């Protein structure tokens, strides 16, 4: 059994869930990660200064006004003056949106590890005795537990109402502010205050990136919904039944009365893993 | 019995506390690499500089003023400044609390490594012989002992104890200090001190994240309370019992006579480990 | 069987897709990382400064112009200015096509991973059988079919169809920009506009690099069309038919009647993976 | 006997010199790098600059003033000048610390490598065979030897010797420099020296981790003490005893009056290496 | 079989084409590498300013002249100043041309990694049915055969067409420009065009290393061209006849009539593998 | 025996040469990497400058004084001024002291590899057959060849003999270089030399380092001479000798009439490597 | 045979290759990367300011005095000026000369790989047999084979002939150039040509390490004529011959009559592969 042992390694992930992942949590790291290269090779702030100012004066404005980040209009208090602080803290969120929106697949490891390994390895080794009523009365009471189907609907419907957050905030973002320039006003006259316009040459590139993500990650909730229908109410085929041939009347009715059944998620994993069954195709050409 | 050697490891550590260290020790080690991620990328103080001034004595203003870190006010002694020392203070305190909090993770290998080790192998060895009176005498002596029910409630304690610190000193902190500018006043005039003002530019992301991680520990802290009460008192179902269908009238009322047994710890183990045994099934499928 | 067990890995990967690969994706990750390590190596822009400025001036003139990146021109109002955006974001879209053109390669694989490892291993397993009627009877349900020969068409023809992407915005920029030098004009004076010149000297290398990409480009779209149809239209031999020498009547009307057969597909891997079969030149020499 | 090869490392450290290793050597590694991390971050002094001095010479005044790191006093010759080298000093006095605190545990290996290997191999080679006069006669030969009493107990005294210099030198440093400012007085006139104030910003961090690890090394050499006391005294219990149910009243006499008898020692080990002996469980139900 | 099987690879590579890659390709990379090296450590061109200048105009003025990289002569139009571009391209060039030598290497392992391990197997097992006419006629069908040797020419004769590019263009660099300094002209005045003549310090090396690369290459030209003929027309042995002793006079004709035999090749090879046949010693001292 | 196969590795290094190669060769250079890190962490030399230079030429200044590195006195040529070249040269006489040293480790292995281990080999088998007249005879040839003690001899020998280098040029630098400051006098007036007094801030550790350096050299020294007296004179007892309790009277006078024995040096390697041994302690126990 | 697949890597490199290897290649590597490392953390040239010159002008001068790094004298016109360019030349030199010396080691492998391998596998499973006429008749044809011995010569002779261009250009510099400072003479007057005196801080290490560089390469060159007159000349000791005892009265002149036979290369390489074969210490006792 070497050969067995040293390919004893088992699927245990469909293809969808890793077509999901790759869709909606590796991209983000990137774009961030592109971000934050392009922001950390340029000075954060550039603006204008007056003649009579030194270096160190000039050196003070630019932080002051970076620290700020509140705009100023004539005639007003500065109790109206509106504020920019989302164009400075924009990227941790989207750092924070990868980390929730990664949560539900280390969730579902944790409690789908071991039992459908067990269940699944019990399968394939009951594949070789049917080569030639254990089974049969398995199927009666295996057919009627619904834990699989009551974890893997929630699985996926939880990304789609985890989904709300991500899209609002960016939507309400990218269609507000469009404002690039504002008037600094610094108050101090330690010898009537003096007032600069400053620039923020941080804002041509957010723009297009909170645009990208908005399209990628609302495909991804559409595709979610179409295949979830499909797969519990149109599909009325199971690979298991189709390649044992011997299947009794009383489990007719009963698999399409309901279709909340354990068998139709374990059909999957079997059809996935057929190599390791090497009985397929011999039984295969039988019919 | 080479793939059983191959797949010799035997999990040890269950998945509530693997939850629990994710949510308790991880996440606060990232937010501080993120915050001197962040910190290290701009100059420490900027403030302002008279005209008279040269360079070299605006650099020592700055650095005087960094240094000391004391405010100011008018008509009042030296004696009853305020301080901000906790401005600057504040990363390495968290830094301290992961590893004051890891504590107990690594405290608990070091008791329970080996014997939990060989009770297992012992059991799983046994389980293979019960298929087909040693092991009925071996519930009696064994059912009595509570060496393992008075460790594991210890750990679990502990942690509750010691969330006590890093919240106190964190909830303090939220709504106490709110200042951003003082009046640093050197005093020196080797040729009526000079005064200045300065802002620290450091202030407006490190009071998001102490607000952060209040609520992601306190939450922790809530649901170890509700799991502990679930598992000794409410929890009335044993899965070595329930997969043997062999037991003495004798261990029948001790075991809803007290809730502090030994096999009530075992239990758990053996169903996190069923994958080892090969015998569940066919067991489970004969009642 | 060590021996076997060691060289257990069979290829998957046919020699044409790997030589696509190569021509088509890795090579413009070199010439991007190339671009961005010349271009990270010196100031962003290079101009002039009137005699009153001081240095804070200078650079806040350097960096909103480098900003606005828009020309000007004497008589003529801003809404007519023209702007040269795409030579500040030339490299992040070959970026994002290496990743959009690399697609389909990782496409395949989770369709064709288990269901071709299968047949061929069961191939392989049968060849030593015929050395010395259940194939007879195997290649009319096998042949067919056509679900591998309306994957591996639909593989190919989607890189043609995904080529017009890239090849459209490279051609409209190789000759349609040529500027180097504008008439930068920053409007303030707060104590009539002050005029500037700017040079870009990142210009001179991004076009030499989108004229080599073109061809590279273009002759793998070439290459591709000319070996589709010799392989499903002009070549009329198969692997397996030439080294069976027991073949029915009845499989060969079918097999000169349509291309799009099963086998077709099969008979390649079988070829490109002779070594595993230790019959072949044997039986090839009896006849 | 493959699986017992794959698992033929015997564990030979006890816990109890992990925990006193990781208390005593692992943590001062970690502050002192954390203290050079702080300490490679800013300017090493600051300080003041009158006006007619221009930019080298003002660079020059910092570094002589750092250099000589003397004060001055008006009215006093040179001869009296306190000087403040430690504060310059200090971490790498930690840094040798942690390795003399570190010898002990590596001296420990090269004496004990072999021999306690061998008697163990032997000891659990035996235990199968008392399953079922060498062994009787082998305890009179073997509890008369003091060899390893003898070592344990030096290894364990030398640490507590060797933490009287540590705590010796930072307990009087802690109390007694609470400077912070001088008066440096640097003598040239090359065209009635000038004097400058100078400020140290890297001391008010060392004086706290001076203070910290005062009590954690202190509390660690109280609990060698107290497990010192227990074991060789008040502990009449050993396990070798308790699980072999076949032993002579002549080697009872001697069981007590000495406890500087080499089986003692073994006794721990035995215990915590309790997994690679498979008849305890068995043997223990039997009494 | 296992030290077979641990010793299971077989070499697939002539030494000569080891020797042929090492003086070709891997050389000018490290060449590169030290031009690119020595070159990112000082700063691109240095020249002389007006008294007049500034700061900011001397650096748009030094930055200009490089960008432009223009000469200028008196009394001579724009339209005729020579250029010295390629000073600024020559190591993007060595680049390539060290990778584009690359490719025969690639082609001759996807041609042949299969076709020559799977034949070459059935000759060493071969050996120990000869050791004591199923051979006799395999060498009339596979020595009339040619396909190797229509390869292995191909590869060769290819090096030698491809290594015209690399020599004719390093050529006509080396002996066609020597200049070092000119006279840029900048043209504009926003207060008759001023003139400053600048120094490249990035030529005297860059003349060293064009040269050493022109001998390098251009003996390992007129190495392949001596080997080529003497192994197919005066070498007149072949190690299989050698060392088998049995052979038909039928096959005597045949292979002193062509060369272009697929034996040819494979004796080369069994010769470099010698090791794995164990009775040619014995074999060869029968004789 | 693949238990045996899995522990194949011999020891073939004494304790004591470990400890000696610890205690001489890997701390130095752990002290030069630190002296490294300390060095390059801040400028080379301070010193004054005149009111009336510039910033050009003050540098020049410095590098010329730091280059020179000549002191000057009044009244005396420049034929008699002292120089410091030690404070610049030091640490690469360390650098080169650390392989000098290290040398003789290498040297022993590529004498010692081979020889020695066989030996022992054959000796290990060998003591299988002895627990139930070649080996009589064994030990009369065997213990009249001198090669082993005529080679470690010379191993510890030349260690002692290359220490007179290391200290010698240690202990006059120690109490010869101390001074800080000189008056350096550049001589050039391109428009009477100036003259300028430099201070060296690369002295106050280089000094503790060459004193801590003396004292761990010198102990290692003396530690090795007590124990080579030790083992070839007053030791007289040897472990094959008492383990085997059978030995010839032949044999007796011999063992004590020249100490420059093979066995001698042998009977130290068996001691170490007692645990491949399995019958130490059942015949220990016999006796 | 586990343990002798384990163990089955065969010893090719002689101890003296090694050896000479080491102290010819390995070293200069070394010390060129310690040149680079000094050489990368300074200023490259200091160099004088007259007062008039701005900033600009004087890092001009700087660089345009190092890239010419030609002398000036008076009254001597411009064709007779000393130069100076191995001074910046030299570390390239060396770098090449490493390689150019390692050329030979790797030369030899690819011709001693394979037949060396397979003759000593053949003799080490010959021995066996002589434990109890084929070899007798093999050393008849073996000994008069000539081709190791005519190879093993050609290695060591032509390190001896590439050894005499590396110390002949090293000879020629050490005591050649002794200059330091020099009169740089910049020609222009773009506002009679000012003179500066410049400086070169990189000369009083590369002259240590060209004298190191001769001694240790000069002494490698004579202890290789010394081995090589002893073993192909006075050595008349074969270590196979002395083994054997079986040697036939024909096979005694020859071997003291030439000594150009291969099996006195063979011998060598047995007598350090000593340990693969069992017998040598039985049968050397027989004698």
């Amino acid at each position: 059994g070497a050969l067995a042992a040293l390919l004893l390694q088992l699927k245990l992930e469909l293809p969808f869930d890793r077509v999901v992942t790759i869709g909606t949590v590796l991209v983000p790291i990137l774009l961030v990660t592109l971000v934050f290269t392009k922001n950390f090779a340029e000075e954060p702030i550039y603006c204008y200064t007056p003649h009579n100012f030194t270096r160190d004066q000039a050196l003070y404005a630019r932080g002051y006004c970076w620290t700020e980040l509140r705009d100023a209009l004539p005639g007003v208090d500065a109790s109206l003056w509106p504020s920019l602080f989302e164009h400075k803290f924009l990227p941790y969120a989207l750092l924070a949106f990868a980390a929730i929106m990664y949560v539900p697949a280390l969730g579902w490891e944790f409690l789908a590890s071991t039992r459908l390994t067990s269940e699944l390895n019990f399968l394939l080794q009951e594949i070789d005795n049917c080569y030639h009523n254990l089974f049969e009365k398995y199927l009666e009471r295996r057919g009627r537990s619904n834990f699989l189907a009551k974890l893997y609907l929630a699985r996926h419907v939880l990304i789609l109402l985890l989904s709300a957050v991500p899209i609002s905030y960016l939507c309400t973002y990218y269609a507000t502010q469009k404002q690039n320039e504002f008037t600094c006003a610094l108050g101090a006259s330690p010898d009537p205050a003096v007032r600069v316009s400053c620039k923020l040459p941080s804002v041509q590139l957010q723009r297009i990136i909170a645009g990208v993500d908005i399209v990628l990650l609302c495909v991804m909730n559409l595709i979610i919904l179409v295949n979830l229908i499909h797969l519990f109410i149109f599909r009325k085929s199971n690979f298991i039944f189709d390649k044992l041939h011997k299947v009794g009347i009383k489990t007719r009715r009963q698999w399409r009365r309901s279709q909340f059944c354990d068998i139709n998620i374990l059909a999957m994993f079997c059809n996935e893993n057929r190599d390791h069954i090497k009985s397929l195709n011999r039984l295969d050409f039988i019919t």
